[PDB]
């Protein structure tokens, strides 16, 4: 759904790291996906527009 | 002394830290210092002018 302001994940940074999704770990997350990294990534970005 | 090329810590990338000295943890090094890493970092400017 909408997105949060709980967390500064949005000032997450990494070296080398070239996708923005790339930066998080799912994996051990039973809740969440892939896709749900990317598809809350690019309703992050268009929040910038 | 000289600056070593070993590795790539002039990638090494963190968010909301402004002092590039600040990234690194001396702590469990008994061989180094914080003026080292200070006096290191000032040396890894200068390579870059």
């Amino acid at each position: 759904g909408i997105l949060n302001g709980d967390k500064a994940y949005e000032q997450v940074e990494m070296g080398n790291i070239r996708a923005y999704d790339a930066m998080f770990d799912t994996s051990a997350a039973r809740d969440f996906n892939f896709v749900g990294v990317r598809g809350a990534s690019q309703q992050i970005a268009a929040v910038g527009g």
